[PDB]
């Protein structure tokens, strides 16, 4: 009955049903995107209209459209013509990856540069990639995808490990042609395998490992309600699935004695770009917007218990459309579980004689996705003294290149003759805050250093100052790591105990952002990545940071078009989008297949609560 | 036999007989500091010489001593008289603590100053605190502690909640006189409890939790071997106890195939500092330093197994000397347990077909001590994939004033009339670098941004830059988060099958360093604590950031002393301090006691093997 029930099966074919019987999805459309629309400000009316945003490709070269259609009512409410040499193309769709390999195998100039390296066709496999936006004036309005070649010895072979430097074509994937052919020069293809299950390369494998067994003989501490509503040591939430963001964490709140307090109302990863710094040209247009243009969601692996997670697991199934509107399962895409997480607090005191220890946990949602050589996992934290946090791991094959003769300052030596660019992991997180209802406000805290003299004699004292961001113009903000700077954001009309405004406080990783020169094509197209933190007003129809159509974009959509209407932002219903990445210099222990690296962020109460909120936590 | 070897109830027992022996351990003599020196460079003769360093104290008046004990042969090997008010007092006595609040019961102005705020003196308990170096030239050369006053209503009553502002003490505790009794005026003493155990604060405790067991049918995977030599997952180290520093890591090595590779030759936090930012004469004297005055060993918790260590757990029994050179079990002191570390490596490969996962792990090895009101956790932790973390846990009880009517800019409220000042927690890890051998050197990593232009004509190109430190002089390093500043430790006479040198990365968490004005009392006593990074020559008797006797020295001993020498580094014998620490503005959810907050540092491998190094770890 919840409004932020996950899609059901039924709900995707009564869309199917209902695009079908408007003509709308004929033999030569394609669902390029499908999901739920989340109710609108103010549906405490129950008058629940469940709705879905779909975008519709045409094979055939005819304008796509976007549409939005009311599986409640059996009605399409609106549909639109989309003219994407203005407002970007559909994202890229499944279908188009093979696509590309195929188109090339038949082209003379492809065949003739792959002839020149003695490398048989069958065997060459083909990355298709996003193309972006630079110099070439036929692509706009056109939908191009660019490959790069690999090759692959034998079926179960990691072609990663064979990058074919000095080539590269460009493909439009509706007409079918070829449009460009680029040859540099013949670089050899490295020859040392890296496929890590091969006993030569692993040695035998290690017999020292003793299990480690986590059991829950009671089940566990969280309860699932109406499919997808948990509630866990005060913690209230819905845990929604979108084929563009992935998990997304909808009405956040906390049960403080009789009071359910909202935190957050809508938590996700609205973006994430890999920008690549390589100036060759073989390389230097690419960037991949993994959410915006490829969609996570879909990509979303099926996790297997005992490996990818270790506990007492319930999984959630979403279902999603492919495409051609048929309902589709990810199997055991979402994983949660509880974690032991060491002391919460501990204090042996003298005085009164009293030892006391209590045990920390946390809750854990999570999912993995893969796009070609990477695989991501998103994993979404709650702990039991009201801390939120958010971490992303990176792991999968790096993306490879020849390493030069005479080496490089853009790529690093993995293994002889073998090359991995030096790039950038970027995400934005966009929330939308709720912290004891909607009228909320930013403050930015720095510390305050003060010299010795008059009121501070000793030359000790130190203090803080907050900033309170007013307007949007003023809300586009940079990390200071050296002032200790943070954000909280906080309620004006909600006090607590003391008189002072409830709050939470961002603590941010200080990580740097988007190095790429700010003239360049991707600073245009990834504008939030070149700042740590972006606070707007509330709006129904800015969801990503970026647009919503990124593929061939021009630049310029998403946060900086918003942040221009200058809308008041202080005691208002806002949104917090806050950028984070690594910067990934590839090391010779990422070969042949990457150890886990992370980075993240995290909120704390900042005199949300009236004293501890993890009193009542018994002694186990 | 290893001359690692934890030290043994027997040889301090026949310590403290060379001593009695020797005419140098009367009635009037305690022991403030005692522990086994560390094996000299080039030990590799077998001449194996277990060695003690003991600081003699005199209750009398009489100067102290410096002494050095060979327990192998049973003699005395220096004894050297100690002026103190040159080179520093030694550290604080256990039994001193209590002369404190005993003396100033009997002190007419102390008195006077109680029955102005009607507070009856058998409930008046005395936080005992090290005095530093200010104005009062009458302190040189005494051993002086401070007092400030707080109310316990009953004997298992938090004094912590009713702090006596306004008054201040200080106390000659060799002399048994109370050298000046400073009262500024009545502040009211809060008046609520701070009683986090009684059922009238917690509520009813919460019947939800379920349990979490954590088992090993098999046992675990890591050995122990004379008495404190672990083998885990190819790490091979020896944990060392210290009373002064607590657990020490030595001869940290990883098992590369067939070779035994060294990488640190001994790591330990070599002090801690907690300097606090409140103005009010009352406490603007105030800096803890752990570590140097108060020997954060001798304070360690023994830890109940499924409360403070969960799992499978081994523990050492460390023993240290009291005061009068008896032996000490601290008993479960030391836990030890393997974690599981969620996913290592993930790829699921389109061409290949293979689907590959496989999960970490991490060595666990801790204690906890405390100190007063604060409880702190060590955690060392190592990885399969041959990283090496740090982790400080804080806990406990916030030190507390009152809150002044009209607020403050220095001090949070906790509660009605309760404040809680601003103040640092900063560490320093000191790391004896052995990176392939003592061959060492350290590089600063700076990202480095490019400008569009000709060789970078899209503007996507970025690199980093690496600069040698090659003199003391210069080794002297600030943190830079904006430019994702590292510091690499490398060997530049082994390299990798690459031929690049083998190194190890360190990385920072960027937090703020000490605040306070550089002409103060503690930026010249803990001058380390300015800067982020520091690199040394190794030398035998350079041990402290801050000196051997820290408490009341004037300043100026430790690093910026031992730095003035200008030695070589580049490829020498070397040692890395990194400054990192917490920044404490308190909040209303630390009382009234601190859910954990964490700092640390950790350091991955960087090209030191030829590929990854987990390719042999098992599919569970
Ligand atoms: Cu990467
Ligand atoms: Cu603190
Ligand atoms: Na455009
Ligand atoms: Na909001
Ligand atoms: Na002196
Ligand atoms: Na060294």
């Amino acid at each position: 009955a919840s409004p932020f029930r996950l899609a059901s099966a039924g709900e995707i074919s009564e869309v199917q049903g209902i695009l079908r019987t408007a003509g709308l999805l004929g033999p030569e459309k394609r669902i390029a995107y499908l999901g739920v629309l989340d109710p609108a400000r103010g549906a405490g009316s129950e008058a629940e209209d469940r709705r879905f945003r779909v975008f519709i490709h045409d094979v055939s070269g005819a304008r796509p459209q976007e549409v939005t259609v009311s599986v409640t009512n059996g009605t399409v409410i609106s549909a639109v013509e989309l003219d994407t040499a203005a407002t970007g193309e559909l994202p890229v769709l499944e279908e188009e990856f093979e696509v590309v390999e195929q188109l090339l195998a038949t082209d003379e100039r492809w065949l003739k540069a792959l002839a020149a390296r003695n490398l048989d066709v069958s065997k060459v496999r083909v990355a298709p990639l996003s193309a972006g936006v630079f110099e070439y004036a036929e692509e706009r309005g056109r939908r191009i995808l660019r490959g790069l070649a690999f090759v692959q010895d034998f079926p179960e072979d990691s072609a990663w490990a064979h990058p074919v430097d000095g080539l590269v074509a460009y493909v439009d994937v509706v007409s079918k042609e070829v449009t460009r052919v680029i040859d540099t020069g013949v670089f050899p293809v490295p020859a040392e395998h890296g496929n890590y299950t091969d006993p030569e390369l692993t040695g035998p494998l290690r017999t020292t490992q003793k299990p480690i067994s986590i059991t829950q003989p009671e089940g566990p501490s969280f309860t699932v309600t109406g499919g997808n509503h948990i509630e866990w040591e005060k913690w209230s939430l819905d845990v929604g699935f979108d084929v563009r963001e992935g998990v997304v964490l909808h009405n956040i709140a906390f049960r403080d004695g009789d009071r359910l307090r909202p935190i957050i109302n809508r938590a996700s990863i609205a973006e994430m770009v890999v920008p690549y710094g390589d100036p060759s040209p073989i390389r230097s247009w690419q960037n991949y917007f993994d959410t915006g243009e490829y969609l996570v969601g879909q990509y979303a692996n099926s996790l297997e218990l005992g490996c990818d997670c270790l506990g007492d697991i319930t999984y959630l199934s979403p279902v999603i459309s492919d495409a051609f509107g048929n309902p589709r399962e990810i199997r055991n895409g979402i994983c949660m579980h509880e974690e032991d997480w060491g002391i919460l607090a501990k204090h042996s005191d003298l005085w009164s004689g009293i030892n006391y220890t209590r045990r920390n946990r946390r809750m854990v949602i999570s999912f993995f996705t893969t796009i070609g050589n990477y695989d991501y996992g998103f994993y979404w934290y709650l702990y039991l003294d009201g801390t939120i946090e958010f971490e992303a791991k990176a792991t999968g094959v790096v993306f490879t290149s020849a390493f030069p003769e005479g080496g490089s300052d853009n790529i690093s030596q993995l293994a002889p003759g073998l090359g991995a660019p030096f790039h950038q992991h970027i995400f934005s997180a966009r929330l939308d805050m709720a912290i004891d209802g909607f009228t909320n406000r930013v403050e930015e805290e720095d510390v305050v250093r003060q010299t010795m003299g008059p009121g501070n004699e000793r030359g000790n004292a130190f203090s803080r100052k907050r900033t309170v961001l007013t307007r949007e113009s003023e809300a586009v903000r940079e990390a200071d790591a050296r002032t200790g700077r943070t954000w909280i954001i906080s309620n004006p009309e909600s006090k607590n105990r003391l008189n002072e405004p409830v709050g939470y406080k961002l603590h941010a990783h200080n990580q740097p952002t988007l190095l790429a020169d700010p003239g360049s094509s991707i600073a245009r197209r990834a504008a939030f990545a070149t700042k740590d933190l972006w606070v707007t007003r509330y709006a129904d129809d800015e969801r990503y940071p970026t647009g919503d159509f990124v593929n061939q974009h021009s630049g310029g959509a998403g946060l900086p078009s918003y942040i221009a209407q200058d809308r008041d932002i202080d005691g208002q219903d806002i949104v917090v989008w806050h950028t984070f990445g690594l910067t990934h210099f590839p090391r010779v222990e990422d070969w042949p297949i990457m150890p886990v690296d992370t980075v993240g962020f995290k909120l704390r109460p900042e005199g949300f609560f009236d004293r501890s909120p993890v009193l009542d936590v018994p002694a186990n």
